[PDB]
């Protein structure tokens, strides 16, 4: 045939809900053979037109795109390609929201879903602080500071010397210059250590807010574009508690699977077991409670403050979620 098989069309078909928050990307892995991010890249890479607009040859995205997922993990249960597939997918839906049409440039659009692609790719399933008391190499190599968040941005960049990967191979020099700036800003700002100072800067624009245009944002230096861009990535990395419950469980019982597994790696080698990595003393549910309480929930309140009322039903569905959780506490 010249026609897609009958697994391509059913995956086609989930794609067309690539626009909606609550995606079924866990379908989309099945359906794609293990490949959820190289297709919903693809799909928004074609949707936003950025093949045509960055002179990206398709055979180099779809190189890269299988490179790149091939270096996230599939014998780690949270930070693997689906979770990097949904930070792209959710950041695509963010960058569509009514507050900032027209706002952003596509470079910045390309920092933004390129940032979100590579932005936890080779994760070992374990935290900056296990890797810096356990003396590993990367914790060596970066010197304790946002050791993972380094290590991501290293392999992301890296991977574009591998045979036809260079997707940026068309563009100038100053817009790459440009865009691996963004890319790395955006990246570091993933590392949670940086969550606090994220959020405070973020209320601060809410404070003095400038719309223009009518309804638009009003964003007219770097400090502030870059400051928008890190604070939407990083929601969409804190995403999970805003989903649909079905997909939200999903994501809860991954983390926890790779807490317990740190865990249980502290607990056999004698060190202080890490905040909710112990299976014989967790609350699952405590901890999602806390989790939304202390990040989430005041994280995506000033977001939606930012957007206001584009992000309302995100808000609701949180808030929803939270009280699920809170009901199934003993
Ligand atoms: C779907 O689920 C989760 C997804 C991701 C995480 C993460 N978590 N983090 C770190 C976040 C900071 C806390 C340590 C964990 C590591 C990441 O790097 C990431 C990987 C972002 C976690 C998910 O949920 C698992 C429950 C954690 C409870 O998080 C909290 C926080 C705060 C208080 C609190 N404050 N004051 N009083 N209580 C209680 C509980
Ligand atoms: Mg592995
Ligand atoms: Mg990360
Ligand atoms: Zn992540």
């Amino acid at each position: 045939f010249g026609v897609k098989t009958e697994q391509e069309d059913v995956l086609a078909k989930e794609l067309e809900d690539v626009n909606k928050w609550g995606l079924h990307v866990f379908r989309i892995a099945e359906l794609s053979g293990n490949r959820p991010l190289t297709v919903i890249m693809h799909t928004i890479f074609q949707e936003r037109d950025l093949l045509k607009t960055f002179k990206i040859p398709v055979d180099t995205l779809i190189t890269y795109l299988m490179t790149l997922e091939d270096h996230y993990h599939a014998d780690v249960a949270y930070h693997n390609n689906i979770h990097a597939a949904d930070v792209v997918q959710s950041t695509h839906v963010l960058l569509s929201t009514p507050a900032l049409e027209a706002v952003f440039t596509d470079l910045e659009i390309l920092a933004a879903i390129f940032a979100s692609a590579i932005h936890d790719v080779d994760h070992p399933g374990v935290s900056n602080q296990f890797l810096i008391n356990t003396n590993s190499e990367l914790a060596l190599m970066y010197n304790d500071s946002s050791v993972l968040e380094n290590h991501h941005l290293a392999v992301g960049f890296k991977l574009l010397q591998e045979e036809n990967c260079d997707i940026f191979q068309n563009l100038t020099k100053k817009q790459r210059q440009s865009l691996r700036k963004m890319v790395i800003d955006i990246v570091l700002a993933t590392d949670m250590s940086k969550h606090m100072n994220l959020l405070a800067d973020l209320k601060t624009m809410v404070e003095t807010k400038k719309v223009t245009s009518s309804g638009v944002l009003l964003l007219d230096n770097y400090s502030d574009r870059i400051q928008v861009l890190q604070n939407m990535v990083h929601c969409a990395d804190l995403s999970n508690p805003t989903k649909p419950l079905q997909l939200y469980r999903q994501w809860t019982d991954r983390i926890m699977e790779e807490f317990f597994r740190q865990g249980d790696r502290e607990r056999e080698r004698g060190m202080e077991i890490s905040p909710m990595c112990d299976k014989h003393n967790a609350s699952v549910e405590k901890s999602q409670v806390g989790f939304i309480d202390y990040i989430v929930h005041p994280l995506w309140e000033t977001w939606a403050d930012l957007v206001h009322p584009d992000a309302q039903d995100i808000l609701d569905t949180l808030e929803d979620n939270r009280e699920w959780y809170q009901s199934t506490i003993p």
